C-alpha cells in the first residue's frame, strides 16, 4: 500500500500519506479555540501523519462563518498553543491555515458593521448564500476594493499570523487559496477587474498571492509553507477563462518563489471537484482526456517539490495517486469528518462512517464533532 | 427474502422481480437502425418477468445528439425493432422503448443539412460540457435555434407518431426521456428557459412541453404503455433549477392530473437522482446532502399516484434498501447492466460484478464491450 509508505515532506519525516485537509468547523466559539478542537484533532492525529487545520482568521476582517478561530492575537495563540502540544504528544505534524475570506463575508462578521474587502467592488451573486449566525442564510453585501496600501497591510497580516503559529508551535503553515475566498478573488479573471498592477494580465493577478507567499516564506521558511489554490473550482463565482493557464502561472510563481530563496515550499496543495456521480449521465464523463481535465496532473509535472492531491479522493484512488505520481501525499476532507481513525481504516481497508452536513458548522463540542465512533 | 425479489404488478405488465434496465444509449444502432446486435444486446438482459427500458430512441431527424442511435420514427426502423422486440418477449420480458429528444444537446453534423439543434432557448449549453462525434471526438455543442408555438405542436406530433411507432413494432410501450437537461428538460429548467412567451417563466409555463407531450402519447396508446423519466436535481448539459422539488412536484401534479383526466394510470413515474453530492456549499437549487437528496426523491414518490422507479448510482444494498422502506417500487441498474448480461442473477444471488469499460460504452462495435461480458 503506496499510502503507508513513509514521505519526507522538507523537515518532516512522515509515516504516512494520509493528510487531514482543512474543514471549517465553527466550534471556535468567539473566534478563540477551545478545548474542542483540542479533542477533536488529537482524535484524528497518528503519528507521522500531517494534520492541516480549519481556515483560522489572519485579521479582524478575514472572518466569513460563525465562530471561526483567529491567530492575530496573542490570546488566541495561547489558546492555539495548548491544541498544538495535544497534537504533537501523539506524533503528528500540524500546520495551520490562514484564511482571508474577503468578498465572501457579511456585515455581521465584519468590525463595525462594515464591508468586507475583495479585489473588486463586484458582489457574490445570489446564486450563493452565506450562513449566519442565527442558522439563516444570508446575501452576500457588495464588498470594498481595497487599495494597494491596504494590499500590503493585508500581507502584513499574513505575515504577523504565520509569525503567530510558529509561536502557538505550529510545525507550518498553510496559505488558503482557493474556493473563491480574497486570494482566489485576486487570481480568478471572472472576479479581479483591476486596470491598476494587480489586475488585467495572467501576471498581475498572481502578484497577490505571490507577496502573500513570499512574505510568509520570508517569514518562518519556505519549508514550513504550504501553499492550496483550485484552478477549476468555481465556487462563490469564482471562474477562470482558463484555469490550465492559470494554474500553471501559479506554479511558476510557487518555483520561483523556491528558487529565489535557495529553499522548497512544503508543498503545493491542489484541491478539485468531486465529479464521483458525473459517470451516471450520458455526457458527464465526455471530455475527460481534454488537457483541461488533465490539470491535477499538469500542475503536478510542472511544480518542483511535494504535491497534496485533494478533491473526491477515496482509499482506492488516493492509492493510486501515490503509485502514479499524480501525487506525494492525500488529504481527505468529508471521510475525516466521520472516521476519526480515518488512516487506521484506511490501512485495514474497513468499512466507513457516513458524515452528517446538519453538523458541519454547528457550535456543539461533541455532537457531530467528537462523537463519531472508532473502529 | 430479498424485496427486490417480490413480484410487482405495473398496470398490466406483471413483473417477477424489481430489478430494471435503465435506458442506455450505446450507438450500435448504426445508421440509426436497430441492428442484430442490439437483439442480442437485450436479449442476454431478458429474465422472465424483468423489465427492460431501451436506449433513448430518435423521435424524428433532429432528435440525435450522439453517433448510431436508433430511431423509432421510420417504418424500416420499426421493423428491424419488432424482430428486437420479439426476442426479448421470447424470454418473457417486458421491454419499453425510451423516446428521447437531445434538442440543444446535438450538433450540426447530426441535424439534417447541417442545420441548428432545436430548443427552447438560443442559449447553447457551456464550455464545461462535450459531445460526442462521429469520429469519437468531444467536441463543443452549438448554439441552438428557439423554436416558435408552431414547431413545438410538430414536435408533440414527432413523439405521438413515434409512440404509435413503437406499440406497432411490438413494444410493450414508450418512457418520456424528460430528464438530464435534454429537449424537454430544456422547457423545464428554469437555468435554461429563458423564453416569454407561454411555455416560459412561470412553472406553470415551464411544464405545459411535457404536459403536452405526455398527454399526447397518452391519448394515442393508452396512459398503461407510458413512462415518464425527469430529473428535477441534476448539473448535466446545464440543467439546473432554481426550486427542483417545487419543479418536480408540479411535473407529478400534472401526471397525476392526466392520469385522472384519462381514467387510467401512466406505467410509473421514473427519477434519476442527482450526478453530484454537495460538500458544504450553499447554491441557489442545489441539495445540500445525501439526506436533503433522499427527502426530495421520497416526497416526489409519495406525491405521485402510481409506480415510482429510482436510478442513478444505485447498488444491490442501496436498491434493496430502497424496495424495503418503500422509497421505490422498482430500481432501474446502468452502468451494472452493461458488463453483467445477468445483473439479476447476479443480485438474487449476491455474486460478484464485472467490471465495465466506459471506453467502450459508445463504440459501433456489435460484440466488443457490448455483449462479450461473461455471464456468471
Ligand atoms: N470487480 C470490480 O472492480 C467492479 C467495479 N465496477 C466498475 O467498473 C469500473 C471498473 O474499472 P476500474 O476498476 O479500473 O475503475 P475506473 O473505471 O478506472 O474508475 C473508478 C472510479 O473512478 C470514477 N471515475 C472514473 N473517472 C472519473 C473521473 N474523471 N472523475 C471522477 N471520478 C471518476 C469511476 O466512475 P465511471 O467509471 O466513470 O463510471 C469509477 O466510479 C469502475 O468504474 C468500477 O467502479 C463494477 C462492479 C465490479
Ligand atoms: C465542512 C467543510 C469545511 C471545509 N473547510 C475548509 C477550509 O476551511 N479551508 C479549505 O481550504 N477547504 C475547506 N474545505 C474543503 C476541504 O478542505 C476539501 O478540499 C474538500 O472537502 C475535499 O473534498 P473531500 O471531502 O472529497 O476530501 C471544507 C470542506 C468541508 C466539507
Ligand atoms: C453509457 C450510458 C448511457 C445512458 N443513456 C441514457 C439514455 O439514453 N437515456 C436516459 O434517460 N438515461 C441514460 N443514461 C442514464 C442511465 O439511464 C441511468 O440513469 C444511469 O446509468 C444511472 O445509474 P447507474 O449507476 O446504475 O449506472 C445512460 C447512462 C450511461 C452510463
Amino acid at each position: 500500500n503506496p499510502l503507508f509508505s513513509p514521505y519526507k515532506m522538507g523537515k518532516f519525516n512522515l509515516s504516512h500519506r494520509v493528510v487531514l485537509a482543512p474543514m471549517t468547523r465553527c466550534r471556535a466559539l468567539n473566534n478563540i479555540p477551545q478545548a474542542a478542537l483540542g479533542e477533536y484533532y488529537e482524535q484524528r492525529a497518528t503519528a507521522g501523519g500531517f494534520l492541516i487545520t480549519e481556515g483560522t482568521m489572519i485579521s479582524p476582517t478575514s472572518a466569513g462563518f460563525p465562530h471561526v478561530p483567529g491567530i492575530f492575537t496573542k490570546e488566541q495563540v495561547r489558546e492555539w498553543k495548548k491544541i498544538v502540544d495535544v497534537v504533537h504528544a501523539k506524533g503528528a505534524v500540524i500546520f495551520c491555515q490562514l484564511w482571508h475570506v474577503g468578498r465572501a463575508s457579511h456585515e455581521v462578521y465584519q468590525p463595525a458593521g462594515a464591508a468586507p474587502i475583495s479585489s473588486t467592488e463586484k458582489p457574490i451573486s445570489n446564486r450563493w448564500r452565506i450562513l449566519m449566525p442565527d442558522g439563516t442564510h444570508g446575501i452576500y453585501p457588495k464588498p470594498r476594493a481595497i487599495g494597494t496600501y491596504e494590499i500590503s497591510q493585508v500581507v502584513e497580516d499574513y505575515r504577523r499570523s504565520a509569525l503567530n503559529a510558529i509561536e502557538a508551535g505550529f510545525d507550518g503553515i498553510e496559505i488558503h487559496g482557493a474556493h473563491g475566498y480574497l486570494i482566489d478573488q485576486f487570481l480568478k479573471d471572472g472576479i479581479n477587474d483591476r486596470t491598476d498592477e494587480y489586475g488585467g494580465s495572467l501576471a498581475n493577478r498572481c502578484k497577490f498571492i505571490t507577496q502573500v507567499v513570499q512574505a510568509v516564506v520570508s517569514a518562518i521558511g519556505a519549508d514550513r509553507v504550504g501553499v492550496r489554490v483550485s484552478p477549476a473550482i468555481d465556487h462563490l463565482d469564482a471562474m477562470d477563462s482558463n484555469p490550465l493557464s492559470l494554474g500553471l502561472a501559479v506554479v511558476e510563481r510557487l518555483n520561483k518563489i523556491q528558487l529565489h530563496s535557495g529553499s522548497k515550499l512544503a508543498y503545493l496543495h491542489v484541491t478539485q471537484p468531486d465529479y464521483v456521480a458525473y459517470g451516471q449521465t450520458e455526457a458527464g464523463r465526455l471530455g475527460s482526456e481534454e488537457e483541461e481535465a488533465r490539470l491535477m496532473r499538469t500542475l503536478r509535472n510542472a511544480y518542483q517539490g511535494t504535491f497534496i492531491c485533494s478533491g473526491g479522493y477515496t482509499r482506492e484512488l488516493g492509492i493510486e495517486a501515490v503509485a502514479q505520481g499524480d501525487a506525494d501525499l492525500v488529504s481527505y476532507g468529508r471521510l475525516f469528518i466521520s472516521n476519526p481513525d480515518l488512516v487506521m481504516r484506511i490501512k485495514l481497508n474497513a468499512p466507513l462512517n457516513k458524515y452528517n452536513r446538519k453538523t458541519f458548522y454547528t457550535q456543539d463540542p461533541v455532537v457531530g464533532y467528537t462523537d463519531y465512533p472508532f473502529l
